[PDB]
């Protein structure tokens, strides 16, 4: 299935103000990075569009270099509203993410979503260094 396109949202700022926003989780390049503004409360998704929904079949992330152990616990949502109160967790990292690489997850819910996210764990600083959600129009 196709990687899926979108508007990036979530938390906005970057550590320091240095300028790793959002916005380097999605540029196609492992070295850059998403270095959040607090420790806590981080996350970065997508939100496909009003009235556009597709059902994610495999969610891709690659953690940023040296701070892998910044992923674990991390979840990746999908929801209906751009507040997340209905969301399903689609995948929990539970071991530690391969450095350098992306690391490919099965996702196997058939609900359409409008939005996706990463939400990362305490201590974080939403460190990830690409995302990646694919799949296929809601029918
Ligand atoms: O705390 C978030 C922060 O963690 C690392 O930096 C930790 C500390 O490193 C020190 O060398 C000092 O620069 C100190 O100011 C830092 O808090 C990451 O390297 C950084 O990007 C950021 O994620
Ligand atoms: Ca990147």
């Amino acid at each position: 299935y196709p990687k899926l396109t979108g508007t990036v949202i979530g938390t906005q700022g970057s550590w320091n103000n240095i300028g790793n926003t959002i916005h380097k989780a999605f540029d196609g390049d492992l070295n850059t990075f998403f270095d959040g503004p607090t420790a806590n409360g981080c996350w970065l998704g997508l939100d496909f569009g009003e009235g556009v929904r597709n059902v994610i079949t495999q969610i891709k992330f690659c953690p940023r270099s040296g701070y892998e152990q910044r992923m674990i616990g991390g979840i990746f949502q999908g929801a209906n509203k751009e507040d997340f109160s209905d969301a399903v967790t689609l995948f929990t990292i539970t071991s530690l993410p391969g450095s350098g690489t992306l690391t490919s997850v099965d996702v196997d819910n058939p609900t359409g979503f409008r939005y996706v996210r990463y939400l990362s764990p305490d201590g974080s600083n939403g460190n990830i260094a690409e995302l990646q959600f694919f799949g296929t129009p809601a029918g």
